[PDB]
């Protein structure tokens, strides 16, 4: 249990801010603020993490979702991050993500972006 | 608002069962039961959806996460689905997903599977 | 060796046409014509396939690339398909793909689409 | 045209070596040696790149495939890298990749890994 290790404020390589609380039972709750794209201010996030990881030096699997609707903007889109927490002096969350736009059927082939974000506790 | 359209039981092409409730504010909550892999019985899911989609025939963006720990098994892994709800007589949720395993650093290159699931309200 | 099984004309769910020759040594060469996007007429493709697959009922791994430049248009982008050939009366090539646009550094986060195409020998 | 910029030896973060020649017409040809996985020595690669990129500071889209069969080993799998070349004093190729294994139909859900590699001209 990395409940303590995961809870807090994280920053990615784009300068986005991910604020999360890890629950004892596996829940992730918080807010996400993107430095890029059709986004302003904070958005609700929720997700899950493995609350009883392997003790063999493996990371801790987790994921979360943001739907890009808040009181300011609606980008008609959602991102999910899937990744792992790695603890220690340079803790990180290493993720891959999928961002789906709501599209017509004709445009569904071009609905989903993929990328990768690495989160740290500094900067 | 597809709060009503999205809430309920869905089935994918693998025979997995996704039971979800859509909240007015954008929340998704429920359970997931995989027909395949290192899984048994139900797992908690959470996610988000666009509660005010475009009215131009576009789908409704959404996503959710399952961490593959329950009272029965722990697969030290998490899947996120990112996709869109499309309503009407043959409603569907069309997704792409990322499944991350907790791994050592040496094995992190091989940590993440990607695939695609389509959910329907029958079968 | 599925040199014979793979060589020929294939069609995907979008109505795109993939014309390929499989070489004895593993090469794939041909042309691709997309039914969608910033594309017209045929584009060169090249790729590779496993020329000595497992004999246990497994599929045949393969992949190919199209850069979306031809004499007609230049979409400053490239798609790679990664997948497997499955032979028999309803032969198919089942793929996932990544389409990268050339972007500025500022826009690199939004450079890559992901999707999935299934190719058949009819329609 | 980055025919000159792209041709040569590149190294990724895993310590893999990618040796490529860029043709005037868009072709990529060469060899790949993975530092990790079920691989030994060099494998043939082929791919494509945009031979007439935008002149607005954008990168150069490209992709390539390796099928993991050579005289030494056959991993019954293929990787495709999709990405962009960015030139200048710290030139890089930034990619996302999909590695498909040949699988039975029952196991096709777990056939494809996704990841990201960054290639540089040093180390």
């Amino acid at each position: 249990r990395d409940e303590a290790g995961i809870t807090g404020t994280w920053y990615n390589q784009l300068g986005s801010t991910f604020i999360v609380t890890a629950g004892a039972d596996g829940a992730l709750t918080g807010t996400y603020e993107s430095a890029v794209g059709n986004a302003e201010s904070r958005y609700v996030l929720t997700g899950r993490y493995d609350s009883a990881p392997a003790t063999d030096g493996s990371g801790t699997a987790l994921g979360w979702t943001v739907a890009w609707k808040n009181n300011y903007r609606n980008a008609h889109s959602a991102t999910t991050w899937s990744g792992q927490y790695v603890g220690g002096a340079e803790a990180r969350i290493n993720t891959q993500w999928l961002l789906t736009c709501g599209t017509t059927e004709a445009n569904a082939w071009k609905s989903t972006l993929v990328g990768h974000d690495t989160f740290t506790k500094v900067k």
